[PDB]
């Protein structure tokens, strides 16, 4: 336990400096003070490592996004999507190494394929109950199914968010990529048509 | 060049069977009729002829925008939306394996990365372009910074038609998207906040 975290602190350092196909399992060995088969008794390959790493930041912020739903929703609407969209800016923009690992291997790897998209499938279930609930209290209108604009709004955070965490070009400034993702959502949701 | 186009289109057949990854060269000329060593005239790779797929259907989805604009927009605003996203649905959409290829690469290949960049840019200036038309004419209020709105949407128009495509959980239905992109643009162009 001692060594599986000094493994797991050792591949995130690595990420940040390089991806998962230039550490050697004899760099993460090295990096944790332990043998190569000393690392093969915790993990049984780098990309058993990674699948690690990304399950402990997903679940940080599903545990964060349950936090937020036990207590009560905020009486001013905007800022109640702000907060929650904020829990997957800070926790993943707080591991941005994990996170562009982390998709990279989707197409690899079909663990985290499917690790993203139970949590995917979670969050887009969430935002469609609560868009059904707004409608229900008269403050939305029933324009669009409520699971497909959900899934389009998620999809859209998980591009967007990406993109400006990996600097790619195109991307939304990180300063400016929470205002921008609230206005389209608040629009969607409360815009008539 | 008659031979050349052989090879593309045994690319593109076989690509809809299995990734690029587990098609080999010698699949790639035993396909288009030629020896392994006539191949390597033509592409220096297997690579090289996906690269060469993905330009062809990118400069037809941007010729296609080209000619849209070349022509008056709808006196529908609604509508005007719906036919420039059409563009990418229908090109994209009627090439799903070099599309989805396409979407793996750009992890690998930074000749892939650069092309879809270059497109991506060209796009989102273009949206940008006309969302500052509309706000100048009255029609659209001036709430976000154009080009920051404009590379959100066209970042969850690539997300969302490729999860669509692939069949991804979770996606939109393919039969749904199209509905579903141009309610998220409209509302989120012309709504007040
Ligand atoms: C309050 C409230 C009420 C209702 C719903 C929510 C949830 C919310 O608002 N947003 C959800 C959300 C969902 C996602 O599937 N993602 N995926 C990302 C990517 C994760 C890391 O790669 C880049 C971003 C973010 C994200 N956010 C909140
Ligand atoms: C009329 C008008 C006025 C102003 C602007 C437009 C352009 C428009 O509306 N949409 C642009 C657009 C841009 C993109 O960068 N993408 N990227 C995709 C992916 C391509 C294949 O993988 C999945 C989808 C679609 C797409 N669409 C049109």
């Amino acid at each position: 336990d001692d060594r599986e975290l000094a493994i797991l602190a050792t591949a995130e350092n690595l990420l940040e400096d390089r991806p998962l196909a230039d550490i050697s399992v004899d760099d993460l060995a090295k990096g944790a003070g332990i043998s190569r088969p000393t690392f093969y008794f915790y993990f049984p390959s780098k990309e058993a490592v990674l699948l690690t790493l990304l399950d402990r930041v997903v679940n940080q912020a599903d545990m964060a996004l349950q936090t937020l739903a036990e207590n009560p929703a905020d009486t001013d609407r905007e800022n109640m999507w702000r907060t929650g969209i904020n829990v997957f800016f800070e926790t993943f923009g707080s591991h941005k190494a994990v996170t562009r690992a982390g998709q990279a291997a989707r197409a690899t790897s079909v663990e985290v394929a499917e690790l993203w998209s139970t949590f995917m499938q979670k969050w887009i279930a969430y935002t469609a109950a609560v868009i059904d609930a707004e409608r229900d209290r008269g403050a939305a209108p029933r324009t669009l199914p409520a699971h497909e604009l959900a899934t389009a709004l998620n999809l859209m955070n998980e591009r967007t968010l990406f993109a400006s965490f990996a600097g790619e070009q195109p991307s939304v400034p990180e300063a400016r990529v929470l205002d921008t993702l609230v206005h389209i959502w608040v629009t969607s949701i409360y815009g008539e048509n």
